[PDB]
């Protein structure tokens, strides 16, 4: 029959979706959500056979274990055993686009199980199987019969077993396959992979059963009071003895119960659903969930017969909360949202695409911890346990059908076509009747880039219609379509209009005003953090603040999705697109995370905590003010600490409780602070502590923090005059300076600062040249290829300026000698085949004192692309252990990524200045440097620096991390000026204009001296 | 004190070149002991008696932003013409110079003053590269204003028509100058992008004969 070459058919014999079942036979144990003796687990050792097409497959295995089989963990994903590679594609489909058929050579995996099973299960109920994920068809068996067949790789698929099994031994054979007409609408950007991925179990429940329950919780306008209503339905044989009970807790308080007989009111002509009953349950002040406050209620559900016998107990945890859309806004219990969201793939480096309770508890606390308050399912129903620990942890979730065909052309082909609607609505349907009682699911998504189709408006209608209590939202054809009521682009500018014809990404804040348009908008997916990533982050977060209607966001995403691989030593290295032998392949786009796969932080991630923060200051006088965001709960888990400090030096500092109201503000009176003596600048740190631990973070945590430049004391002492006297001796080929054990020389044919000498040491290993260029971030790059050039890409408009191959031109290098010193005075011109494209003048001033003064100025031809940085570099001969510096840090900043970080004064171990990113650029900067200290040397000044092990030119040479070796010595790189790192996406130019290098004219100076 | 401020010499110096003459100055401008701003010059004066002079100015980050960064003395000399290569030919300022074009612009002198009934700063031009008045000549990239009516005169003057023309020309030429803003007159305007809050500004200028 070929079924998975036939959209028409998604299944055979599978049962029909509901919420999670557990069958408890006690309602204790139920209501205290403890293991339930009627689930089981049946994952494990398997026995797996790998097979290059379904006909390969020997009628044999259908009967007895292949011998040829290995015994693999279940669940997992075949590829991460080995058994073939992994594919990582972004929108093109990994297989010859001609649905709905698949390669012949479709790989298959062969996977069987050898089990018990107690007479008891047999003797009456029915024994179901459960998969929840396999990747991407199977056709399943037990005992050598058919059982049936399932598709959708990410959501549970059922059947009854209660005919096939017997009382002891049992055979299960399940045949997955790789490919099938189910993957047309599977072509996320993500790895390709395939097998039984998710838990396997089997369920047993009773004849006369609960086959279903919704609950709903409705309030009154103030949230007072509220209803909580829950509809059960069961399946069997119906009598009049039946009831159910529905009670609600609060720990091992009950607060409200309600029992009734089967028999629903009257529908239409035909009467009612004999097979149903809604209970209503009243509860009064109810306490309600957030993701400020994730307060919890159970509900137990019970069917039971009149006189008090249980039959089977099921539950759930009750959220009480409303979320709807009024005037605009998208309302939580009557107050506008603001989505402090990130965008979260099921990624694993070692397990692929397998997930586990450690891992979803890690990713939730990083997330809360980086105050982040809502996941979007990117781009698919997720593990059933993570809608759980969202409900209890708090996190508001955008639950995702599995649909994305990215790769037709047009992107709606298959969305739009009426043959396509089954096998897209039981994505949609059976997505909706497993999580509709989630509290934490606040939003239904349709799907991911697959265009605009017909299909999607029914499918938006019918969510609508069987579920009113959460907003539908779809991004697809154009963002803002009638099959969305939100208006959610990916990758819109904030100021920036991007009007591609037909789905134009409107810059945000223009797009709320469109004639017409009143939706709330939210970003299904923004600021693309791949590699060297998030700059403009705060442009986003401004405009969010300001705009009511722009309720946020979710950032394009939580990890990378990098795979470890191993080298002829054993020694495990991060692997992106094609590493594999996956061809064609998409290369680093794999990666696109603010955490490395291992849950590691890139710097990036503390520039969104810092944009996230709930706590807002200003500063006037001796008061701050400062202002909460919370929209529910007040400060009773915060403290602030405040400290003021003369460049780096502490001068005072103390704490104020926070009593702040949800949406309140409180003023804070600072002491008076002592003026300091010494000149500089006097700097105010305040931070919010949470002295208390929660179950999300340890006491001492640190939600926020503010600086402000106070009072500042021009120097206007000047240095005591020292009696040396700098000589100078000259060369044809040189100009040479003494001052004590101290030596500068200088190359005449170069007009470069050579070598330096401190008690006769050399101090260089590569002389000190200018630097206007840099090892390309993935911004800089965009989807440019060597084979496949993108000419508007950063890095190829350098690339044909000249700017890496321009070579530098001495125009002048003379010598002089002052009273007091001695100043060397150099000009260059860096050209590109008579082109002019830089001309830097320099002079450096050695006095007694040992000091030596670069004063640098630059022209950059207006018609030359701006240059990503103006600089100098060298390789010192110094290999010290640790770095410190007094500017901006500690972590990694660029210009338009560096709100996040403090001025003050920093130490860390060489290493720490490096950002290890997957793929090697420029990296580790650290900007509003006034002062930088390396092994003897000292630089002063106002300037932007990176110093590490690896030289630009290696870092734009090496398309690993693992590739790197530490050169010789230190290399240097200072800048006066550094380009954005952009990142609104990373496909096309996005440093905005304030952050290009586009004066024409840049000026800064620099003192070199030994400390 | 922006207006009460004393220049306070802190260093001047002076060195022969190969081929130049290098005179080094830094002063401090100070009120009631607080430092608000600090100037380091450099004139170097060549065998083409060009004088090239490059100024650095720091200004104390908890002063309010400055009107300008720049220079100016009172010419002796009264021209007819005033010849610059920047933007005109009509006075414009930083936040209001979109309709003012790049070219060469030769007007009388009197043109280069705006009558406001409120006598204020008047009549800059901004991006001008070259500067021609009289014998002299200014090359560089700045802003200028020039007339016969000091700055003093002007802030002291309630009408126009109580102004008089001065001894000479009063020259100002600023590497920087804030913007006037406008959204409204009753409050602050000047928008964040045209104050000078850079803490530290370079400009540099080269006087000859022309
Ligand atoms: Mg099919
Ligand atoms: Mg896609
Ligand atoms: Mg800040
Ligand atoms: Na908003
Ligand atoms: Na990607
Ligand atoms: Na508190
Ligand atoms: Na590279
Ligand atoms: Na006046």
């Amino acid at each position: 029959r070929r079924d998975w070459e036939n959209p028409g058919v998604t299944q055979l014999n599978r049962l029909a979706a509901h919420p999670p079942f557990a069958s408890w036979r006690n309602s204790e144990e139920a209501r205290t959500d403890r293991p339930s003796q009627q689930l089981r687990s049946l994952n494990g050792e398997w026995r797996f056979a790998w097979f290059p097409a379904p006909e390969a497959v020997p009628e044999s295995w259908l009967e007895c274990d292949l011998p040829e089989a290995d015994t693999v963990v279940v669940p997992s994903n075949w590829q991460m055993h080995g058994y073939d590679a992994p594919i990582y594609t972004n929108v093109t489909y990994p297989i010859t686009v001609n649905p709905p058929f698949v390669p012949t050579e479709n790989p298959t995996g062969c996977y069987s199980l050898t089990f018990n099973v107690d007479e008891s299960w047999l003797q009456e109920g029915q024994t179901r199987i459960i998969f929840d994920g396999v990747n991407s068809a199977f056709h399943l068996w037990c005992n050598g019969r058919w059982v049936g067949y399932g598709q959708d790789s990410r959501l549970p698929s059922e059947f009854d077993l209660s005919a096939f099994l017997r009382a002891g031994e049992n055979r299960l054979a399940v045949m997955v396959l790789r490919w099938s007409d189910g993957s047309y609408l599977e072509d996320q950007d993500m790895w390709r992979m395939s097998g039984i991925f998710r838990d396997v179990s089997l369920l047993h429940k009773p004849t006369t059963q609960i086959s279903d329950f919704h609950v709903a919780t409705r309030f009154n306008d103030d949230f007072s009071r509220a209803v909580l209503e829950a509809e059960v339905q069961m399946c069997g044989e119906l009598r009049d003895y039946l009831r159910v009970t529905v009670s609600l807790w609060q720990g091992e308080t009950q607060v409200a119960s309600g029992t009734a007989p089967f028999g629903g009111e009257i529908i239409d002509e035909r009467g009612g659903y004999a097979d149903r009953v809604t209970l209503r349950l009243n509860v009064e002040n109810p306490k309600l969930w957030s993701a400020e406050i994730p307060n919890l209620y159970r509900a137990v559900v019970e069917l039971h017969t009149a006189d008090g016998t249980l039959i089977e107990a099921e539950a759930c945890d009750v959220g009480f909360r409303e979320v709807r859309i009024e005037n605009g806004l998208l309302l939580l219990n009557g107050k506008p949202l603001l989505i402090r969201g990130v965008n979260r793939h099921e990624h694993h480096p070692l397990h692929g695409q397998v997930m586990d309770e450690q891992t979803m508890v890690q990713d939730i606390l990083l997330m809360k911890q980086n105050n982040f308050n809502a996941v979007r399912c990117s781009h698919y129903p997720n593990h059933p346990l993570w809608y759980t620990l969202c409900d209890r942890y708090g996190l508001y979730v955008v639950d995702e059908a599995n649909i994305e065909t990215h790769g037709m052309v047009p992107m709606n082909r298959l969305t739009d076509d009426p043959r396509w609607l089954p096998a897209m609505s039981e994505r949609v349907t059976r997505m909706v009747q497993r999580d509709r009682n989630h509290p934490s699911v606040i939003i239904w998504s349709l799907g991911n880039e697959s265009g605009h189709g017909a299909n999607h408006d029914a499918l938006y209608r019918w969510i609508k219609s069987v579920d009113p209590s959460r907003p539908v939202q779809y991004e697809g054809g154009g963002a803002d379509t009638t099959a969305t009521d939100i208006i959610c682009p990916m990758y819109a500018r904030v100021d920036e209009d991007q009007p591609f014809p037909a789905v134009p990404k409107w810059s945000i804040k223009k797009w709320l005003s469109l004639p017409g348009e009143t939706r709330p908008l939210i970003l299904c997916e923004y600021a693309h953090a791949m590699g060297n990533s998030l700059g403009g982050f705060a442009k986003y977060w401004q405009a969010f603040r300001q705009y009511p209607r722009l309720q946020g966001g979710f950032v394009w995403d939580w990890v990378d999705q990098s795979l470890i691989k191993y080298d002829e030593n054993g020694n495990p290295w991060s692997a992106y697109g094609g590493d594999f032998g996956d061809t064609p392949n998409d290369a680093q786009f794999c990666m696109n995370g603010l955490v490395f796969a291992d849950r590691t932080p890139h710097p990036a991630l503390t520039e969104a905590k810092h944009q996230q923060q709930f706590f807002q200051f200003r500063l006037s006088g001796q008061t701050i003010e400062v202002t909460s965001e919370y929209l529910f709960r007040h400060s009773d888990n915060e403290l602030l600490h405040w400290m003021v400090a003369l460049d780096g030096k502490p001068l005072a500092s103390g704490e104020v409780p926070l009593d702040v109201a949800p949406q309140g503000k409180q003023l804070i009176e600072l002491p008076e602070l002592p003026q300091p003596e010494s000149a500089g600048q006097l700097w105010l740190t305040v931070r919010v502590v949470q002295p208390n631990a929660t179950a999300w973070s340890e006491a001492g945590h640190i939600s926020a923090w503010q600086q402000w430049r106070l009072a500042e004391n021009l120097s206007v002492t000047l240095p005591a005059a020292s009696h040396a006297i700098p000589h100078l001796t000259t060369s044809e080929m040189d100009f040479c300076i003494e001052l004590g054990n101290k030596r500068w020389q200088f190359n005449r044919q170069s007009g470069f600062l050579s070598q330096m000498w401190i008690g006769d040491k050399k101090q260089l290993l590569t002389p000190l040249r200018d630097q206007f260029t840099r090892a390309p971030l993935d911004n800089d790059i965009g989807v440019s290829e060597a084979t496949r050039i993108d000419p508007n890409a950063w890095v190829e408009r350098w690339k044909a300026a000249g700017h890496y191959q321009a070579e530098a031109a001495l125009l002048q290098c003379t010598a002089d000698t002052l009273a007091d010193a001695v100043l060397i005075t150099t000009a260059h011109a860096w050209q590109h085949q008579g082109k002019t494209l830089f001309i830097s003048r320099k002079t450096y001033r050695i006095d007694g004192s040992g000091q030596m003064a670069i004063t640098v100025d630059v022209e950059v031809a207006s018609d030359t692309p701006h240059p990503a940085r103006i600089g100098l570099n060298c390789q010192l001969a110094q290999v010290a252990e640790r770095v410190n510096w007094l500017g901006l840090g500690p972590q990694e900043n660029y210009p338009d990524r560096l709100t996040a970080a403090c001025f003050d004064r920093w130490d860390l171990p060489l290493s720490d200045m490096y950002t290890p990113y997957v793929f090697p650029s420029e990296n580790g900067l650290r900007c509003g440097t006034r002062e930088l200290n390396y092994g003897p040397h000292q630089w002063r000044g106002d300037f932007q620096f990176n110093i590490s092990r690896y030289s630009q030119q290696q870092l734009m040479e090496t398309s690993h991390r693992h590739l790197l070796h530490a050169e010789e010595g230190t290399w240097l790189n200072i800048d006066g000026f550094h380009m954005g790192i952009g990142g609104d996406d990373s496909w096309s130019p996005s440093v905005s204009a304030e952050f290009q290098l586009s004066a024409g004219r840049y000026h800064y100076q620099l003192v070199w001296c030994q400390k």
